[PDB]
RNA sequence: AUGGCUGUCGUCAGCUCGUGUUGUGAAAUGUUGGGUUAAGUCCCGCAACGAGCGCAACCCUUAUCCUUUGUUGCCAGCGGU
């Protein structure tokens, strides 16, 4: 449901880039600078991420498919298992350009990685000599490392969960076209104009995105009740 | 005025298209870049994702061996010459 303010410190929620690097309209959004370093206004952050919270709650309670979007060293593997835990979908190697606007041929791609899958189990590759069993099983492990987060989709997402907004640019601005709620973590860096539900918090710590990944995880379960 | 046929650049490795995206627009992207190759041949990354003509392969011959077949062909092991 809702998290409280002590354990953002714990996180390092707070700590956000330096006065180097930070976007000009993070203002009503940073406490202020400690050593150079911008500090994420803890208090605005919190009346913001339940809204959300509530916003991802009742999109899941009307079988709403969501789909989780990272793709960061340090939150490559733990959107993947945040996805699963509360039975939806995740991008977590690489966002090809175009998988939401140009979502038709994309399909097509989808569907190439489910004809090799049903030649993985049936044992079908065995017949075949050894070049043509190795590139097509390699052409394989590329293909869910890109699409296997979202081989179970069938359709547009209702609801898009963004990790490291500038990082995923190209995710939020595909959404957007055609009309689709992100949720996006926004840091210092970090543009929120493509944004619709802001959330105010630090993108660049292990301990602070499973914060947001095991809250988002676990905001959807009971709207599947 | 043409069909059909032929040479040439050049058997040079390029030529494009669908969707999406960018730019008012001509068009760009993909086809660029790090490696690599005879070759946009292959890997990775990348607002690109895929596909087609090209490359290669599939075709013929030559390079070694096995099986079957032995004439008008062949002559190792046995005879007359």
């Amino acid at each position: 449901a809702t998290v409280s303010m002590r354990d953002m410190l714990k996180a390092g929620v707070h700590f956000g880039h330096q006065t180097r690097y930070w976007n000009p309209k993070m203002k009503p959004f940073i406490f202020g600078a400690r050593n150079k370093v911008h500090i994420i206004n803890l208090e605005k952050t919190v009346p913001m991420f339940n809204e959300a919270l509530a916003e991802l709650n009742k999109i899941a309670s009307r079988k709403g498919k969501i789909l989780f979007v990272g793709t960061k060293r340090a939150a490559s593997e733990a959107v993947k298992d945040a996805a699963l835990s509360c039975d939806q979908f995740f991008v977590n190697h690489r966002w090809l350009g175009g998988m939401l606007t140009n979502w038709k041929t994309v399909r097509q791609s989808i569907k190439r990685l489910k004809d090799l899958e049903t030649q993985s189990q049936d044992g079908t590759f065995d017949k075949l000599t050894k070049k043509e069993a190795l590139m097509r099983t390699r052409e394989l492990e590329k293909l869910e490392n890109s699409l296997g987060g979202i081989k179970d989709m069938g359709g547009l997402p209702d609801a898009l969960f963004v990790i490291d907004a500038d990082h995923e640019h190209i995710a939020i601005k595909e959404a957007n076209n055609l009309g689709i709620p992100v949720f996006a973590i926004v840091d210092t860096n970090s543009d929120p104009d493509g944004v619709d539900f802001v959330i105010p918090g630090n993108d660049d710590a292990i301990r602070a995105v499973t914060l947001y990944l095991g809250a988002v995880a676990a905001t959807v379960r009971e709207g599947r009740s």
